[PDB]
């Protein structure tokens, strides 16, 4: 069931989100990553952890695929992706979902 963070509402059944009431097109993988983060609000996740968790344990592609997906998520959901208010980098560690 549905999870609210600031302007954004997550609909796990629908694999989609709305921000200020408006649909944002997310890929399955983008949604799964954002949804995973949102189940663990304010906890820093390493790229390696996010890779195996969201891409699956058999997935050994380059770990930068996590960074590429987070960038796409930021472009889609952030008012200003250079100052993210949802998905925040902890430098040299990982990413987390920054709740209010």
């Amino acid at each position: 069931n549905e999870i609210t963070i600031k302007d954004i509402v997550i609909y796990p059944d629908a694999y989609s989100i709305k921000k200020r009431g408006e649909d944002i097109e997310l890929t399955h993988r983008e949604f799964e990553l954002f949804h995973y983060l949102s189940k663990h609000m304010g906890q820093v996740m390493t790229r390696e952890h996010l890779l195996q968790t969201v891409w699956g344990y058999d997935y050994f592609g380059d770990v930068r695929t996590v960074d590429v997906t987070i960038r796409r998520l930021r472009e889609k959901i952030e008012d200003d992706p250079s100052h993210p208010e949802y998905i925040v980098t902890r430098r040299g560690v990982g990413y987390f979902l920054q709740q209010h």
